[PDB]
């Protein structure tokens, strides 16, 4: 990884940054002890190489906030650490992989368009699509999973469009024994995230949203420990009388 | 390391440093990529061994100036990262473990009196003296170097006084291709630190203090990359016949 960051910006944000944390020290007047298990903490968040979740969970929100500025199409979200490139392309009209055990879960239907701003449709988007099973396990950081479990780049229509049957995710817990875990269960917090579908949607001459969608009435959904959840991400699936779950939803991108 | 910390002072912590650090970002308009190199720079910090660096060069002085609130005695600095515990006891009057190549350097002959507040004297008291040599290198975080090198801890005589002999330190350069000196470099900062002594100084029932002593006139003594020099903490020596450099300078403990 590289940025173009000048030195003088970069002495700018650390000078602030730095200074914001000297400041919490002085006003909570932090001790000694404390220093000594903040220092071991931060060895251990590396010893157990949870920096993509830490930083992903306490801080990508904020980074996410900044570029949502810049940008008129669907609302973003966080990227979260579990994002795989390449997963395999499937149809327009497509179920993702998933083993015979997902297949008992009642499926999700999830249809749209790819549009532009104006609400022009768009040929060759790709949505790729990423979450958890009903375990709250990803594919890639579980060695049981098929790799590419619950996951896919679905290839849009001519005009724009997906039906990807799928299941929902159950809500995500990040593991209580970690340092990011130690450091919520230390001060009597949640470890939790709702239940979400991870969606990067890009297209020709279009610059790619990273987004989440979430369900609504599903647990968590008012307090996930990410801060990543927004009210316009919100999924209503309506119930089919095959039992299944139908939701709509269309991206909307903006130009490259 | 454990602390006492309740979950509600922690929540409090938390809360203020991480909104202050995504108010910075906020601030600045941190982007993907530099969120990208930030990521990989905090990897970087744990894989090369760095956190305690880092920290005690950028953190430590709050905590230090936290302590220095409920303190009367002389003023206190940061331990900084060096510090070894149990060094070899020396006599009242003596000369640090040092090479013969140390021995061709100006000698420093630092005299004076461990006392209580009012001013008595105190018999039993330790002070533990550690250092860089010339070359800037610490025992035991360089492998030329004898275990206890410039390091020692002096036993005080019945009146609380001491006659320590070494060597000025050289001033102390953040290694430049590590996380922390990369993190220096990047916004045209200096690695360095003015020449120091580090001392611990401890009686019978008395508050140990840690402190550092610097060299007048000596270069970066206006620009410490740790923030940890203080006036107070800043040595004369005068040069006598022998051309030696002498120094006196006197501790006042709290109680326990
Ligand atoms: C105690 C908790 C610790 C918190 C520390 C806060 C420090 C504040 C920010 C530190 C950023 C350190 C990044 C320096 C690494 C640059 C060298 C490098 O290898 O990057 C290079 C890229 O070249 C560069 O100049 C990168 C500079 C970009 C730095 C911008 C990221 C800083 C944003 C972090 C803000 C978070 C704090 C709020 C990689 O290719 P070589
Ligand atoms: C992106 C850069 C990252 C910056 C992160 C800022 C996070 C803010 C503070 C995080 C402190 C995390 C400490 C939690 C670890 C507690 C669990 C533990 O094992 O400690 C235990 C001790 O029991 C405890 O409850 C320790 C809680 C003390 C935490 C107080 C230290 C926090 C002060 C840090 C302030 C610096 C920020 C300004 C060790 O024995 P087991
Ligand atoms: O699956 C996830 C796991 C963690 Cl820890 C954090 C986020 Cl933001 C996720 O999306
Ligand atoms: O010898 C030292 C080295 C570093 Cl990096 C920081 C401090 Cl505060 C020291 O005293
Ligand atoms: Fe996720
Ligand atoms: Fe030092």
């Amino acid at each position: 990884a590289t940025a173009d960051t000048s030195p003088e910006r970069l002495a700018a944000i650390a000078k602030d940054a730095l200074g914001a944390l000297n400041d919490v020290i002085l006003k909570h007047g932090v001790t000694y002890p404390e220093y000594r298990v903040f220092k071991q903490w931060l060895i251990d968040v590396g010893e157990g190489g949870e920096w993509p979740l830490f930083l992903d969970v306490f801080i990508e929100h904020s980074v996410e906030e900044v570029l949502a500025r810049s940008r008129k199409g669907t609302m973003g979200s966080i990227e979260g650490p579990y994002y795989i490139e390449n997963s395999p392309e499937l149809p327009s009209k497509c179920t993702l992989p998933m083993r015979e055990e997902d297949e008992k879960i009642t499926p999700l239907v999830f249809s749209g368009q790819v549009t532009d701003l104006d609400g022009n449709g768009l040929a060759g988007a790709k949505v790729e699509l990423w979450h958890a099973d009903n375990d709250g396990y990803y594919s890639q950081f579980a060695p049981h999973l098929p790799e590419w479990n619950l996951r896919g780049t679905i290839i849009a229509d001519e005009e724009g469009r997906y039906e990807i049957t799928t299941i929902q995710p159950a809500p995500y817990q990040i593991p209580t024994d970690g340092p990011t875990g130690q450091f919520i269960e230390a001060q009597n917090g949640h470890p939790w995230r709702p239940a979400h579908l991870h969606l990067i949607v890009s297209a020709p001459g279009k610059e790619s949203v990273t987004t989440q969608l979430y369900f609504k009435g599903g647990e968590w959904i008012d307090s996930d420990v990410a801060s990543a959840t927004k009210p316009e991400l919100i999924l209503d699936p309506k119930t089919g009388d095959d039992g299944k779950n139908y939701v709509t939803y269309n991206f909307v991108l903006d130009p490259a």
